[PDB]
């Protein structure tokens, strides 16, 4: 396992701001792109800054639907889940995070990103695959609106693993004022060999919001997110 002097490990790691690098490499239907991002997260008040760019250019999906791909860690756990915080406890080795996003009417995402520290740098690096779209549905020829929804994302435990699975539904806005679906299926397994907790049944509440830096000439999409764990519910 780790050195044991360590001085912080798992949730220790994140009582303060945390700065944050992505790293994404994709490949939709043989457009292939990359999507760096930085920023930091606070997860004492769940709360996450980040700036993306596509470093190659223009992007061929739309920003919206790589928000869920582009650290869950960043979590606020209310101190009575505490004990089910398993994004925290793989750290600092870290966990891998798998999903397919099958974009109803439309292809499916496969993605595979590895969440750790690197020093003080939470870095979350992604390969991202895309197969079987249509090039002028709504993801390829971007019908979809530059914004985003509230959500809840179900965590449960995969023993097998020592990890857990996770499942949830994000529906973008078309253009059209119709909704493109967006199901994700997704597992989290820890890098390292030591002990995670496993955590009960429960959600992360999310909200997010999508702007654009003034000054920003590249292909961008700025993110201000905020994630609640709940729940898990005589005191009063
Ligand atoms: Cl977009
Ligand atoms: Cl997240
Ligand atoms: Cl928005």
């Amino acid at each position: 396992g780790i050195d044991p002097f360590t001085v912080s490990k798992g949730e220790e790691l994140f009582t303060g701001v945390v700065p944050i690098l992505v790293e994404l490499d994709g490949d939709v239907n043989g457009h292939k792109f990359s999507v760096s991002g930085e920023g930091e997260g606070d997860a004492t008040y769940g709360k996450l800054t980040l700036k993306f760019i596509c470093t190659t250019g223009k992007l061929p999906v739309p920003w919206p639907t790589l928000v869920t791909t582009l650290v869950q860690c960043f979590s606020r756990y209310p101190d009575h889940m505490k004990q089910h915080d398993f994004f925290k406890s793989a750290m600092p080795e870290g966990y891998v995070q798998e999903r397919t996003i099958f974009f109803k009417d439309d292809g499916n995402y496969k993605t595979r990103a590895e969440v750790k520290f690197e020093g003080d740098t939470l870095v979350n690096r992604i390969e991202l695959k895309g197969i079987d779209f249509k090039e002028d549905g709504n993801i390829l020829g971007h019908k979809l609106e530059y914004n985003y929804n509230s959500h809840n994302v179900y965590i449960m435990a995969d023993k097998q693993k020592n990890g857990i699975k996770v499942n949830f539904k994000i529906r973008h806005n078309i253009e059209d004022g119709s909704v493109q679906l967006a199901d994700h299926y997704q597992q989290n397994t820890p890098i390292g060999d030591g002990p995670v907790l496993l955590p009960d049944n429960h959600y992360l509440s999310y909200q997010s919001a999508l702007s654009k830096d003034p000054n920003e000439k590249r292909d961008h999409m700025v993110l201000l997110e905020f994630v609640t764990a709940a729940g898990i519910t005589e005191l009063y």
